[PDB]
């Protein structure tokens, strides 16, 4: 197992705290989809915890209780950490919250997930450096996605994401600064399969499937830890480079926002036209660099004013097709230049096809274009794909992946 316990908050969650003004048959609804979602975790061994501050009264049908009795009736099979009943639980806010349960119930920090809504357990989660699962059946969220929008999505995720033993398809290391992973093997039989139209929808998957996929096997498997920031690359048209930036950034923005991280949109900047590759390198290194004055508030379009500051920092690459890694070395050599500790993450791996690594032998100006020559490129090793495909993963598991997610219902 990687989930043990699943964290549930109070507010907008369990109980409607914000409003008052709720359609009349939600609540009910809702606490119907609860049980079914506990029940669902206790058939898998998950407990679930709920996380709270007061020992508030809750007004009911047949009078007020307090929240720990009218949790116990209406959710036996759970464990209460309330801190107005207990003074050894930290405050919330802090995230030591997180460290209690850990000792409480000798576990991970990465073998939790935390359920919530308000700002104050997005702190909680957060500051507790664990994976924040945004319900929003109670308060919508319009400014970032990564949510949840009712209890049966919280399971689909955890039934089709987490409970496998793989949560890469394929992943492979070199010397000490280079980290592949990718999702799932793939393979075609067309030339230039498209993931998006020319002109925008996933022909492959949903943006919530990819999502969900890349924020489980980032968090399950460690791989979020220190992260500081979240990237795409480009394109290689530089008349339309952001195109699965633009369908991924409202679910990239809420993925960072769950990981306490920043998404940067436009970091990478493709200043003239390629050929499409992921061919020589150079044609990728010759026509991209870093942005140094990327969106720094996506809310506002402000951008930053100086470069931002990646030296130490670790950052997680996100492409959609790795073939023979072109794209995402570029990438890295960029980040590397600019002092960066690079992840290289990819949604597919094309079969039979390996990875070249490579280093420049002349210096990168990362914030600006560069031009280099064939031989300003040393091929220093290669990360191949038989050798680095994890156990049971095959190009067919994907169809049936996604078949899975798009037709998930509560089991019998």
């Amino acid at each position: 197992m990687y989930l043990k316990a699943v964290i549930f908050s109070i507010a907008d969650v369990v109980l409607p705290l914000t409003s008052n003004t709720q359609p009349q048959e939600l609540k009910s609804r809702i606490d119907s989809e609860l049980r079914k979602l506990f029940a669902f975790l206790s058939s898998k061994g998950i407990k679930v915890i709920f996380l709270t501050n007061k020992n508030r009264n809750v007004r009911t049908h047949d009078g007020i209780v307090t929240l720990d009795e009218y949790l116990k009736r209406k959710f036996p099979e759970s464990i209460h950490f309330c801190r107005e009943l207990d003074n050894n639980i930290p405050a919330k806010q802090t995230g030591k919250a997180i460290d209690f349960i850990m000792a409480a119930l000798e576990l991970k920090r990465n073998e939790m997930i935390y359920v919530g809504r308000s700002q104050e357990d997005l702190q909680a989660a957060t500051n507790g450096n664990t994976l924040f699962i945004n319900a929003t059946w109670y308060e919508p969220v319009t400014e970032y996605g990564f949510q949840f929008s009712e209890p049966k999505e919280i399971a689909r995720f955890i039934d089709v994401f987490c409970l496998r033993e793989q949560l890469w398809g394929w992943q492979g290391h070199f010397n000490e600064d280079v980290h592949y992973y990718a999702l799932a093997p793939f393979s075609t039989y067309v030339p230039e399969f498209t993931m998006y139209s020319a002109n925008a929808k996933l022909s492959v998957g949903s943006p919530d499937f990819w999502i969900r996929y890349l924020g489980a096997s980032i968090y399950f498997s460690g791989l979020s830890e220190g992260a500081s920031f979240i990237t795409t690359y480009v394109g290689h048209n530089a008349e339309d480079p952001y195109k699965l930036a633009n369908i991924m950034e409202h679910d990239l923005k809420g993925l960072a926002v769950s990981f306490k991280g920043k998404y940067l949109k436009d970091l990478f900047l493709r200043h003239t036209t390629a050929i499409k590759s992921q061919v020589n390198i150079t044609s990728q290194i010759n026509t991209v660099n870093l942005n140094p004055a990327p969106i720094k508030n996506l809310i506002t379009g402000e951008r930053y004013t100086n470069p931002p500051k990646l030296k130490g920092k670790k950052i997680l690459v996100i492409d959609d097709f790795c073939t023979e890694g072109n794209a995402h070395e570029t990438a890295r050599m960029y980040l590397k230049a600019a002092g960066a500790n690079v992840i290289n993450i990819s949604w597919l791996k094309t079969i039979n096809r390996d990875v070249s690594i490579c280093e420049p032998t002349r210096k990168i100006r990362p914030w600006e274009a560069n031009t280099l020559d064939v031989d300003d490129i040393n091929y220093v090793g290669t990360i191949g794909y038989a050798e680095n495909v994890t156990h049971g993963s095959a190009p067919q598991v994907l169809s049936e992946k996604i078949q899975q997610y798009d037709n998930w219902d509560w089991p019998q």
